[PDB]
């Protein structure tokens, strides 16, 4: 936390300082007195303030990933845009250790997301739209998943032979059930407890 | 950190204080430094883990909650439960929130573990608990939709539910069961027939 101490004739002042030097505004300033001033002709003593910048929202998901990351042993690159207006988030997670957790990269940024989110909305009267991604890692994972999905329809259409997927998480499920959704020859189910639980793809009957 | 232990080589030495500290070969750091001495702890337990995990995360969202873990090692699996008045602010949440807390931690317990361990997490039975309501819920809306004979959308629910719903009027010998929408609003379809 920064907090720049700030010092001047009275209170008041002082924050009017603070205010400058902050380059923040009167809406946006937390301080603590540390000393009200004096005078007397001339007993004279500053008013002694610490000021930071109120904090920021980001600041907040930053703050909780980062204790959060560092909780899991792990370095990662946070930044985020807010659109103020549009009212969401966007928190983007670069970094060589989000490399490692493969497959793994989907739940995790979905709860983490999760999670992320209460955070910032609980310091929030309007809600938030909170977005937790890698390096758009949601769009090509959807695209390989809609792949993997015709692939491997092809193959149970050509080998005649039902063929399970690894499991997965609903969401990623559902991205295969959809993208067969109207195929001629071929369909899904899903099947297993989680987390072992899995797509089927097999061919159609009747 | 250690304590320290002194016998022959390292080997005597080692087995010395293995006995002391009641700990077994598997579970004990060492040190490696007439006489022979080395040092020696009984290294981070897999719920000492989920703990120091969870502790952080909630401190992280300024909740104070009590965590407790029945761990059973033979089979490898680990329950873990939270509680304490500061749980009130997961009121509607609770669900989506213990399960993306029980993914991140089980994440954490199986990095320090090569054997694959299985986490639940869980308040104070609230899974089972909602379980049980949400199947009166699916048999309700199953008795008031062959009443009707109409059809109607429950209320958004997150996947892990919406198949608590599925399952639940899975033979139901009169109506059908429908997922539908877009995440956060996928709901539930019960239909007649």
């Amino acid at each position: 936390m920064d907090m720049v101490t700030v010092t001047a004739k009275t209170v008041e002042e002082a924050v009017t300082k603070a205010l400058i030097e902050l380059q923040t505004t009167s809406d946006k300033l937390t301080y603590e007195i540390v000393e009200k001033g004096s005078a007397g002709f001339i007993g004279s003593k500053p008013a002694i303030i610490r000021a930071k910048r109120k904090e920021t929202l980001q600041d907040k998901a930053i703050e909780f990933l980062e204790q959060v990351f560092d909780a899991m042993n792990m370095a990662v690159d946070i930044s985020v845009e807010y659109n103020e207006t549009e009212k969401e988030m966007n928190v983007n997670l670069k970094g060589d250790d989000m490399g490692i957790l493969i497959g793994k990269r989907g739940q995790t940024l979905d709860s983490l997301q999760y999670l992320v989110s209460l955070v910032v909305n609980k310091s929030s009267s309007d809600y938030i739209r909170v977005k937790l991604d890698t390096e758009n890692y949601r769009e090509r994972r959807k695209e390989t998943l809609e792949t993997l999905a015709k692939n491997i329809a092809y193959k149970v259409k050509r080998t005649k032979r039902s063929v399970s997927l690894e499991p997965m998480n609903p969401y990623e499920r559902r991205i295969i059930h959809a993208a067969l959704q109207n195929d001629k020859y071929v369909v899904t189910r899903s099947d297993g407890e989680e987390p072992f639980r899995h797509v089927i793809i097999s061919l159609k009957r009747e």
